[PDB]
Parts: structure tokens; C-alpha cells; sequence
């Protein structure tokens, strides 16, 4: 009687979800909370002329892609620090970290339809959010699946390039893509900047290690910009004994400072991967500087 | 020249990917594939919303890319290392592959949403119903997680369980039945009931399984139904060292047969709370019955 009555109350109902369940489940992204790239939807904005309005909730948008994206990056790359800071899934554990950071992709997708009323156009913008968010996981799988299954697959400079272009181009675009459907193209200069960006990102983790931070990235083991170009050259000159003892190093998920040392000054002197890398990317920036 | 002619080719070119790189990133979804009710209920609910075949097939795929990567991800989440007598994916291509892969079928899954329609009103409609449910599931799955995470600081009640379960399992009932409801050419509340008997009736196999099945969701240490019985009926009748020993199994996170016998027989002389919870499942299914 007093049972079945409750029960209809329930089934009849929107599921009850209060402001402090809420609360309680956001605190994996609440710790990550804690402007530039703000400040590049700004000038990108000097030319989309979006109001403020919408740049506010485009931006909402990206924030949540962005800091989501990066508590599951830690999860994958088992990074123990981010910011400075340590890293929410160590503070609240895996589960409630990848249950927040993949709640907030949704509520994310959520914001998009506060963007506009017309039906062609939000079919657009979802469509974009639904294609970027694909390719930002296929990147992000082959650098995943290279990384734990090295050795099956040494990519090469191309592969290396194709996983950026999903992986680090996929947020990039997505921004100026649902900018420019807003708008009242800049693809390939957003697929270049990302690129730069994220070669820079590989060698600075070990030019910064070099000279002074930790080169994280190689106790993750990826397959850096500078690792593959190391790992093809060695390949290629004949340097077998080189080109294992890379492997071993990476494979190792080492935090050896000595180790670690040892594998960059073999990037420096053996396979001149650090030198390549530094020209690659002013290359790369020239051809914007130069446009 | 010949460097800048390449990165040229690159950035004016949509992102390059490969079926063999499609089959990469798939292993960890096509491992829990080698696992027809499902198919059944979509099935069965049809012949009253008489959707065409060839749209029903769509949601069907739909359904179980969510129901799939849910799962991965579940295992991962619940640190389980068996799923239908199989070695879960994670063990096998590990937990960064197994969330992303996870992660990339649940926006593949989105996509066939537009396939369902062209109609620019009833699309709406259907991403909304897509996203509404996914955020319930998130929910709820968010706040089981919770509960046993930062356990003792919460202990829930028997209303806090099924709003809980409302969230969690009745999402995908509903993304399902309410898509389904949308394309037709309301048995929400009955989803809604049978999503609650399906989690109620799960919690309790598991122990059942056992006293006849691991009993994982000791090890685990889930608020499952008869575990937020048990606490509760601890509480109420001032039981202290009971409640405490319950309290006790929970966070050991034990996978030991003995210790896992105890917490049944404390749940089984003492509280009664595997009893209660027969009881309450066929007095659920009794209203549809009836
Ligand atoms: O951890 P960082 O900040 O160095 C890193 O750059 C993070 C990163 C790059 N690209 C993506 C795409 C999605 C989520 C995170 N992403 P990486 O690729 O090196 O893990
Ligand atoms: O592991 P199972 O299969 O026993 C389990 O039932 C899996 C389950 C139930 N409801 C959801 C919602 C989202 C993801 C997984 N879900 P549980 O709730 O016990 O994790
Ligand atoms: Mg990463
Ligand atoms: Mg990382
Ligand atoms: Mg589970
Ligand atoms: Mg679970």
C-alpha cells in the first residue's frame, strides 16, 4: 500500500538529483578549476565578431572539453602532478575522476544549444562538437595504444603527425570551427598552431629537464616528436644498440633522474633529435612568421 | 620547400585515419563483444511504437555502444577483474586504452543519432534525450561511486538508494524506451520499475550467486540494496557492533571467502536484509503483474 504509492511517486518523476549531489560529485574537476586560452578565442574573435554573449558560452564549452580531457590525460598518462598540483584522480581515485571528467563532456555538449535557436544551425555546431571530440579520440587512442604497446609499432614522423592532427588539432579546431558557424577559414593556421603547439610541449618536457622539470614524458614512455625522430634515425643508421636502449628506457616508466638524463643526452649527441626537433619547429613558425 | 609542401598537404586536409587504425582503437570494445535481450526488450517494446525496421536497427546500435562502453568503463570504475567469466578489458589492454576506446564509442554512438532522423525539430529532440539520459547515468553512477568511496563519511537510505538507481540504471532504460517513444509512427514509469527490479535484483544475485558467483560487490564495497538495509536496520535497532562489523567488511575491500561468508550471515541472521530484499523485488514485479 505505503510501498506501491512511494514507488509510483518515483517512476512517475524526473530522477531527484539535488544541488548537493552535485556539489559532491564535481570535485575532481572543482580541484582542476585551480585566461590564455581565453585569450586566444579573444583575438580569434577579432575576426569571427561573435557577441559576448555567445564568446562567454563558447568558451564555457571549451573550458569543460578542455579541463575534462585533461583529468582523464592524467588517468592514461599516470602523470602524479598537473599545474604544480597534485593530480585529482590521485586526491579522489580513478572512478570518480573519470566519472566527473566524462560528466562534464556532457554537460558540455548541454551548453551548445545555448547558442542559438535555429534548428540548421545547432545541428551544425553539434555535428562539429560531435566530429572534433571523435578525432580528439582517435589521436589520442594511437598515442595511447603506441605508447603501451611499443614496441609493436615504431611511427614515423608521418604517423607521429596524423596522431597530432587528431589528438591536439581536434580541441583546437573544434573552437574555431564552431566560431567561424557562428560568425555574422582559419582551419589550416588552427591545425598548424596545434601542431606547433604540441611539438613544442614534447620538446620542452625534455629541453626544460635538460637545461633544469621532471621530462615527464618519459617515464610515461611516448612517442614524442623527439622519440620517434630518435627511433627512426637509429633505425635507419644502423644504430641497433641505440635504438634498444631507447626502448628499454621508455619501457622502463622510470623517474630516475640519471636514467633519464642518459636517454636526452643520447637525443642530443647520438641521434641530434633534440637539435632536429628545435629546427622542425622554427620551421614551423616561420611559416606563419613568413605568410 | 619540400618540408613546408608536406605540413602544407597536412593542415589544409582533414585529419588522416585508417581502418587499421579504426581496428587499433576498437580492440578494447570488440573484446567485450564476444559476451540478445537486450535486442529482445527494444524487440518486444516496438510492437507498440511500430518503429521501421531499418530505424530500429540504428537505435538497437546505438543502445549497445552505450550499454558497451558503459560497461568498460564500469569494470575499470568497480576494479573488476571478470565480466561474464572473461577477463575484462582493462587487464588485458589496460586502463588508459580501455577509457579512451570507451570514451570514443560513446561519441560514436552519438553520431548514429543523426542518422536517425533528418527531420531538424525531432533531431533536437533526440540529442536532447541522448544528452538528458547520459547525464542521469553520470549521475547516479557518480553518486554510487561516491558513496562507497567515501565510505563510512554517508551512509544512504533506502530513498536516497532508489533516487540513486533512478539516475544510474534508469538512464539507458529511458535513453532507450524515450528515443524509441520519439521516432514512433508513455511506458516511461514502466522502464522506470523495470530498471529499479533490474539493479535490486543485480545486488542481490551477486550475494545470492555467492551463497549458493563471487559476491564482488562485497569486495568492491558497494551501498547495494541489502547492504543499505542492513546498515540502516543496524542503525534503527541500535546495533551498534553490528553495524560496525558491516562497516568493517566493506572497507577491508576483501576478496576472502570466509571473511565475504561472514557479511552474508550477518546479513542473513541477524538483519534479515537478504530476505527483505526478495521480498521487495517481488513486490515490484508485482505491480506489473497485477
Ligand atoms: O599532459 P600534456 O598537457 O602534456 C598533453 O599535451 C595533454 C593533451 C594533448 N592533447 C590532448 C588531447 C586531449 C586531452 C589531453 N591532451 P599530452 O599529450 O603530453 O598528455
Ligand atoms: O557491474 P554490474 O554489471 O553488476 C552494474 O549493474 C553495472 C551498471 C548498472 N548500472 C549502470 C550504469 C552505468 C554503468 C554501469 N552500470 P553495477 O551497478 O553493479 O556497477
Ligand atoms: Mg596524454
Ligand atoms: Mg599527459
Ligand atoms: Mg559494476
Ligand atoms: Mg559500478
Amino acid at each position: 500500500n505505503k510501498m506501491e504509492a512511494k514507488i509510483d511517486e518515483l517512476i512517475n518523476n524526473d530522477p531527484v538529483w539535488s544541488s548537493q549531489n552535485e556539489s559532491l560529485i564535481s570535485k575532481p574537476y572543482n580541484h582542476i578549476l585551480l585566461n590564455f586560452r581565453l585569450n586566444l578565442i579573444v583575438q580569434i574573435n577579432r575576426v569571427m565578431n561573435l557577441p559576448k554573449d555567445q564568446l562567454a558560452i563558447v568558451s564555457q564549452i571549451v573550458e569543460l572539453l578542455h579541463n575534462s580531457s585533461l583529468l582523464i590525460d592524467d588517468i592514461e598518462d599516470n602523470a602524479p602532478l598537473r599545474r604544480g598540483q597534485t593530480t585529482s584522480h590521485l586526491i579522489f581515485g580513478v572512478p570518480s575522476t573519470i566519472n566527473t571528467a566524462n560528466y562534464m563532456y556532457f554537460r558540455a555538449m548541454q551548453l551548445v544549444s545555448q547558442l542559438t535557436t535555429k534548428e540548421p544551425l545547432y545541428h551544425n555546431l553539434i555535428t562539429i562538437f560531435n566530429e572534433e571530440l571523435i578525432n580528439l579520440h582517435r589521436g589520442q587512442g594511437l598515442d595511447i595504444y603506441w605508447r603501451d604497446f611499443l614496441p609493436e609499432i615504431i611511427p614515423t614522423q608521418e604517423m607521429y603527425l596524423n596522431m597530432v592532427m587528431n589528438k591536439t588539432g581536434g580541441l583546437f579546431r573544434l573552437t574555431l570551427r564552431l566560431m567561424e558557424a557562428l560568425s555574422p577559414s582559419l582551419v589550416p593556421f588552427i591545425n598548424l598552431l596545434g601542431i606547433i603547439y604540441q611539438i613544442r610541449d614534447d620538446y620542452l618536457n625534455l629541453k626544460d629537464f635538460q637545461m633544469s622539470g621532471f621530462a615527464e614524458d618519459i617515464t610515461e614512455g611516448k612517442l614524442s616528436f623527439p622519440i620517434v625522430h630518435a627511433l627512426n634515425f637509429t633505425k635507419t643508421k644502423g644504430q641497433t644498440e641505440q635504438h634498444n636502449e631507447i626502448l628499454r628506457i621508455l619501457l622502463l616508466r622510470t623517474s630516475d633522474k640519471d636514467i633519464k638524463l642518459k636517454l636526452i643526452q643520447i637525443l642530443e649527441f647520438d641521434t641530434n633529435s633534440l637539435a632536429y626537433t628545435k629546427n622542425f619547429i622554427n620551421q614551423l613558425v616561420n611559416m606563419i612568421k613568413n605568410d
